[PDB]
């Protein structure tokens, strides 16, 4: 390579060293060209995630022009901005550029699928729809059937350099909405305002109710990301989208294209088609089995025909085939005889090919991953996981749950998020419907589970919101122990002033009054009474908690009836 490049790789090597992960980017070189197998496989076996990483850079080292530029693709692919900027200065000469990768990493917008077929009159009708807002604020609505690629399109219509640079020189941001009620938007809407103000030129505080997000966001998207798209992904309903009507450019995904009745402005819609085409189904079986289409089994066309139109399905299908080669008649046979039952029967959605390809995939895990598949059951829909989260569940290394995880992910069973280091995973709603199904009789014990690992890594009181899967726990640890029917466990957590006020000070009250509610049906008569008694000290300080100064718990909790478990505890505190 080029004496720049060398002395610019050289010189940012140790930095590069300490917090790259080398998995995703050996997956984009290797794609490239760049990189071959067995220098993956002489990386992988490395131990640690730097060591990892220095082997790699040590291979790159030795490497062309173009290697540079492909692992520097791969670092803006991946979210290693700041990295990949350090490289910028020895970067050689060798719709998709740089400024489209960073920007919609930046947006935490998701990666292309493992296998990936364009859909070319869809893409092109989107970015003609997002074309007319002309930087002023306007609804464009994708809508179809669940599983039918929508989030795939919305993603790929802004994967273009020439309408993201016209159109929304701002920025695009993605959000992953899902069914939510108003405490699970509220969390969706707190984590997109933190997203929308890093530099924190704005309020350090979370919007403590949605009224208050509505108008955060207005105010970020104003002062902050003019000119930018927002990307809605799976809005379930119309009082969801009001949250959102603040004057912006939205483009949102849809099973119902009613959602926007209650919402004004310019609105365009792409209506999906319900199944992909035998064609494109056909095409992704051939690049997961790495032969011309026309190249393909007899049993190809069969399969296709068996997957009734779904991109997950046919994925899930060629993933199995590429992972057992000479097996396209016995696969065949067992789509062909479904042997699944689905008790929970109907839905907006057939399920029958999908829950049968899951069945068959999941079969064929090697016995020792199993498992694991079968713990992220747990899993909830609309939720990204953090690694370290798996680690608590699994006890295990982030190297070695990663590992793990990347087979579910290159099998089509899981999905990854990558922005650089911070990982994060996730189910199709789809498949944790499976999931539930499939292991229905285990969900409280996988629940139990996470609860007791937890207990080994974390205390409550221990929680704090620089470490990764703080969030998580403070938004969750109560929803397992509930779904885990620990009455005992989840009175210990949250008849608590403690966790009161840890709680209240980061998020304020809103979810935590929404979990004495909700959980309060598994309680025995005792203790739904001291739940009621907190919950209403709750309601009534509700205004308070969370606002900067901080209220004083202790002085709050003694002004509770004397007969309350709050006023007993408060009682305490003041004492000691
Ligand atoms: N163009 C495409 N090429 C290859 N696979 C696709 C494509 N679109 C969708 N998929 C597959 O289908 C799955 C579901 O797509 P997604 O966009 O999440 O559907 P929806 O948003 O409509 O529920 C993806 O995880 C991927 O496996």
């Amino acid at each position: 390579m080029d004496a720049k490049a060398r002395n610019c790789l050289l010189q940012h090597r140790e930095a590069l060293e300490k917090d790259i992960k080398t998995s995703y980017i050996m997956d984009h070189m290797i794609s490239d060209g760049f990189l071959t197998i067995s220098e993956e496989e002489k990386v992988r076996n490395e131990p640690t995630q730097q060591q990892r990483a220095a082997m790699l850079i040590k291979m790159i080292l030795k490497k062309d022009n173009d290697s540079y530029v492909s692992f520097y693709n791969a670092l803006l692919h991946e979210g290693y901005k700041d990295l990949a900027a350090l490289l910028h200065d020895g970067i050689p000469v060798v719709g998709i550029t740089s400024y489209v990768r960073t920007v919609l990493c930046e947006g935490g917008v998701p990666q292309r699928p493992v296998v990936f077929v364009t859909r070319k009159k869809l893409v092109n009708a989107i970015q003609q729809k997002l074309s007319k807002l002309k930087g002023e604020p306007g609804w464009v609505t994708i809508h179809g059937m669940a599983g039918c690629g929508k989030s795939v399109l919305a993603a790929e219509a802004v994967r273009d350099h020439s309408l993201l640079e016209g159109c929304f020189p701002g920025g695009v941001h993605w959000v992953s909405v899902g069914k939510q009620d108003k405490s699970g938007l509220l969390m969706k809407l707190q984590n997109l305002c933190t997203r929308l103000d890093q530099d924190e030129s704005f309020s350090q505080r979370l919007p403590l109710n949605i009224e208050e997000a509505k108008d955060r966001l207005r105010i970020l998207m104003l002062r902050k990301h003019p000119r930018s798209l927002l990307i809605l992904d799976d809005v379930w309903d119309s009082w969801v989208l009001k949250a959102f009507d603040s004057q912006c450019q939205i483009l949102l995904t849809t099973r119902d294209k009613s959602v926007t009745d209650s919402v004004m402005g310019p609105k365009y819609v792409v209506p999906v088609e319900s199944s992909l085409g035998k064609e494109k189904g056909l095409e992704i079986l051939s690049l997961f089995v790495n032969m011309k289409k026309a190249d393909l089994p007899e049993q190809a066309h069969s399969i296709i025909k068996e997957c009734k139109g779904s991109p997950l399905v046919v994925s899930l299908i060629g993933a199995l085939l590429r992972d057992f080669p000479n097996r396209w008649e016995y696969y065949l046979k067992q789509l062909q005889n479904k042997q699944f039952k689905r008790i929970r029967k109907s839905s907006s959605y057939d399920y029958e090919a999908l829950d049968e390809a899951m069945s068959i995939s999941v079969e064929m895990l090697r016995e020792d991953i199993k498992d694991y598949y079968t713990d992220l059951s747990i899993l909830q829909k609309d939720v990204k996981v953090p690694t370290k989260v798996l680690c608590i569940l699994w006890d295990m290394e982030t190297e070695e749950v990663e590992d793990i995880l990347q087979e579910f992910v290159n099998k089509s069973l899981l999905f990854c998020d990558r922005n650089g280091k911070s990982f994060r995973y996730y189910l199709h709603d789809l498949q944790v419907d499976f999931l539930t199904e499939k292991n229905c009789s285990q969900l409280q014990d996988l629940h139990k589970k996470i609860i007791t690992q937890f207990q080994r890594y974390h205390q409550p009181h221990t929680l704090s919101p620089d470490q990764e899967d703080c969030m998580y726990w403070y938004n969750f640890l109560a929803y397992h122990m509930a779904s885990a029917k620990m009455h005992k466990e989840l009175c210990a957590l949250m008849f608590s002033l403690d966790w009161i006020k840890a709680k209240t000070e980061l998020v304020g009250p809103a979810h935590l009054i929404h979990e004495f509610v909700e959980y309060r049906h598994i309680l025995d008569e005792k203790d739904c009474a001291v739940s009621e008694n907190f919950q209403e000290f709750l309601s009534l300080n509700g205004h308070l908690l969370g606002r900067q100064p901080f209220p004083n718990i202790v002085q709050l909790g003694l002004c509770e009836p004397e007969t309350s478990e709050v006023y007993q505890q408060a009682k305490l505190q003041a004492k000691q």
